[PDB]
């Protein structure tokens, strides 16, 4: 049974532009769409005009606004923003029926942060205080929510990829998934939930113990898979892999899909590939299994993703087109939005663990489905973690 009906279907968006939830800030409430980001820890909103924003937070209109008299600078891999710290009353209309006083970074300047047509005006960093900017004394939103209310210290995400392109009007009208705050809604998944420990509380860090491409072991020292860390990040589109793992994975994926030759630009994640309407050769592309450390000593489980997850639908014509949504990383493994689209992901902060189950909305075909299976006997899994 599904017990959180008020929060089911509260997300919109897509992997390439991010998934967002509606929130309100201030008194009277100012409605804004907010990017759900498990890869950062600041709550920040556009607070000044920007060409890609059609609304922004107006602090002078909020009776409950409190100025913290301090600036904040947040650089990300490519995008960045700077703003002014303050606090205000915050609510989530399709969330728990509570109002909390939270820190808000009012974005005054930004560069390649806001995305044209994404429909979001701010970001909700759901990770831990350790990585909050300027420092860990800036309480993240979720920490404030749990401290001020009876909301349990857990949230879960079901990101729903459509499996095809959504134009501007379609993406605004479509249900992009669910963020269940304080619980697990059992209607959002099939099979069982398997848990992996959160290695450390900064990013949502996990440990990958084995990798397979169509059942074939990538056969790398497991430390390579987590070099320098492995994280679950809804604020990044792609599955990102450490340089050496990416080189081994692409070589194996190419070998598995060898009946069709794709250009270098495709494997670099830059160029789209197209097939006549309905003819995408899903069967030629391999499944990818990531084995994760289990909660029981010497036990692991695996999550299996299809090309329907790692090939991101893009519009070109009546052709079905995609980009390869696996990228090289110099900052460790990133289980991005395309991977999370295959699963219902439980961020169980209370029990320092992350759960995975097959998503009720994952894209698949009549021959193969995503999977979450276990247990497997795995030795010396602690050695897989990088120091
Ligand atoms: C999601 C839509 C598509 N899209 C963005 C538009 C192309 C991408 O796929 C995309 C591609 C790449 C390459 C990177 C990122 C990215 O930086 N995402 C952040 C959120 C975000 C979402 C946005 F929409 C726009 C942003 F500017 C920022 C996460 O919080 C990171 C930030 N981190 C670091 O920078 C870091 C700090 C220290 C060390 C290493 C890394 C920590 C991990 N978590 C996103």
């Amino acid at each position: 049974r599904g017990s959180f009906v008020e929060m089911v279907d509260n997300l919109r968006g897509k992997s390439g532009q991010g998934y967002y939830v509606e929130m309100t800030v201030g008194s009277p409430p100012q409605t804004l769409n907010i990017l759900v980001d498990t890869g950062s820890s600041n709550f920040a909103v556009g607070a000044a005009p920007h060409p890609f924003l059609h609304r922004y937070y107006q602090r002078q209109l909020s009776s409950t606004y409190r100025d913290l008299r301090k600036g904040v600078y947040v650089p990300y891999t490519q995008g960045k923003w700077e703003g002014e710290l303050g606090t205000d009353l915050v609510s989530i209309p399709h969330g728990p029926n509570v109002t909390v006083r939270a820190n808000i970074a009012a974005i005054t300047e930004s560069d390649k942060f806001f995305i044209n047509g994404s429909n979001w005006e701010g970001i909700l960093g759901l990770a831990y205080a350790e990585i909050a900017r300027p420092d860990d004394s800036l309480e993240p939103f979720f920490d404030s929510l749990v401290k001020q209310t009876h909301v349990p210290n857990l949230f879960s995400l079901q990101l729903c990829g459509a499996g095809f392109p959504l134009n501007q009007s379609e993406v605004l009208a479509s249900v992009g998934g669910s963020m269940i705050i304080g619980g697990i809604d059992h209607s959002l998944y099939t099979g069982s939930l398997w848990y992996t420990p959160i290695r450390r509380e900064w990013y949502y860090e996990v440990i990958i113990v084995r990798v397979e491409i169509n059942g074939q072991d990538l056969k790398m020292d497991c430390k390579e898979y987590n070099y320098d860390k492995s994280i679950v990040d809804s604020g990044t589109t792609n599955l990102r892999l450490p340089k050496k793992v990416f080189e081994a994975a692409v070589k194996s994926i190419k070998a598995a899909s060898s009946t069709e030759k794709f250009p270098d630009g495709f494997w670099l994640g830059e160029q789209l590939v197209c097939w006549q309407a309905g003819t995408t050769p899903w069967n030629i592309f391999p499944v990818i299994s990531l084995y994760l450390m289990g909660e029981v000593t010497n036990q692991s489980f695996r999550i299996t993703i299809l090309p329907q997850q790692y090939l991101r639908p893009v519009e070109d014509s009546q052709d079905d087109c995609y980009k390869f949504a696996i990228s090289q990383s110099s900052t460790g493994t990133v289980m991005g939005a395309v991977i999370m689209e295959g699963f219902y992901v439980v961020f169980d902060r209370a029990r320092k663990r992350i759960g995975f189950a097959v998503s009720a909305c994952h894209v698949h075909d009549e021959f193969r489905t995503a999977a979450v299976e276990g247990p497997f006997v795995t030795l010396d899994m602690e050695d897989c973690g990088y120091n």
